């Protein structure tokens, strides 16, 4: 890819924004896998970079085999179908992406992108402010994770494209024995999946005591439960090990691990989350929505 050094030589394109056609782009990028690490300033220069396009009910955005595109669009609102040998095998829908395989790896159109709302409306970026300004480490970041989501329980739905999505919003944390990985009464920003080592799940007992509810161990998660119900953090959880951590932030929820929402759902009928539906049906809990 771009050499760093070269890369901070890069200045994009600005094709001059609103404030509040900045406030739009940069929510869709800021809840989109592809920019999950860019900071502040970088998400701005990107949105001030794209442009408009728009969309009929089955124009096709790029089709496979074609070298002419080299264009990443974001979706504002529509659907398009993934259109491979003639069947559709994906569906995007609002706030995604389509392009990034080719960008990502370099290769002529791979599937067909054919629209199937009555209109699609997309914001527009050029090959070049991807390569240097948002790619990054991309490529590098899926080879730290896919092998270990590839033996994932709860992610054994994903396909390698979606494990992928998923990877593309990771970044690593460890934690000592004893360090809280997550605090009672927070916002609840962060979902972890155990990559190594054992935590335990902390409650709270009648007289407002600290109470141990479950371990979690590899292959687990922690951190769902606030991202599905919309409240602050019911209980702490600590590392009983050494512990490495997989973390997502709420803000990419959505996107990477909505084809696996319902299964995070079934742990109403787990009993290890019996102290969890008495939380529920008491109220104890204040709101918290993702940002
Ligand atoms: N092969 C393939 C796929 C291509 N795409 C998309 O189509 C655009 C044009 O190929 C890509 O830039 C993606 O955005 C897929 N999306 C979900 N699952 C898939 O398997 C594929
Ligand atoms: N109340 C409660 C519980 C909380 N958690 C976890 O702690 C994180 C922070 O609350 C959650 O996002 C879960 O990951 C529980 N896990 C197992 N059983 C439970 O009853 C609970």
């Amino acid at each position: 890819g771009i050499d760093p050094e070269k890369a901070k030589l890069y200045q994009a394109p600005y094709f001059e924004k609103s404030e509040d056609e900045m406030n739009l782009i940069t929510k869709l990028l800021t809840h989109n896998v592809l920019f999950s690490f860019l900071n502040t300033k970088d998400i701005k220069v990107v949105a001030g970079a794209m442009q408009r396009a728009t969309f009929k009910h089955d124009d096709c955005i790029m089709e496979a085999g074609q070298t002419t595109c080299n264009k990443l669009y974001i979706i504002q609102s529509g659907h398009a179908d993934i259109i491979k040998e003639g069947q559709k095998v994906y569906l995007k829908t609002e706030g995604t992406a389509v392009g990034e395989l080719e960008l990502m790896y370099d290769t002529p159109v791979v599937a067909t992108v054919k629209v199937c709302t009555d209109e699609l409306i997309a914001w527009v970026l050029d090959r070049d402010t991807y390569r240097n300004l948002v790619m990054g480490t991309a490529i590098r970041r899926r080879e730290t994770y896919i092998q270990f989501l590839a033996n994932v329980p709860f992610l054994g739905g994903l396909d390698s494209y979606e494990k992928l999505q998923l990877a593309d919003a990771l970044s690593s944390e460890e934690f000592s024995p004893g360090e809280y990985i997550i605090h009672y009464g927070e916002e609840g920003e962060w979902l972890y999946i155990i990559m190594e080592g054992t935590v335990e799940v902390i409650g709270r007992d009648a007289d407002g005591e600290p109470t141990k509810v479950c371990e979690f161990t590899q292959g687990d998660h922690i951190g769902e439960l606030e991202f599905l119900n919309n409240h602050r953090t019911v209980a702490d959880v600590v590392a009983t090990t050494h512990v490495i951590t997989a973390k997502l932030n709420r803000r990419h929820f959505e996107m990477c691990l909505g084809p696996v929402i319902d299964v995070l759902k079934r742990c109403a009928d787990d009993p290890k989350y019996e102290y969890y539906q008495n939380v529920l049906k008491t109220g104890a809990a204040q709101p918290s929505y993702v940002d």
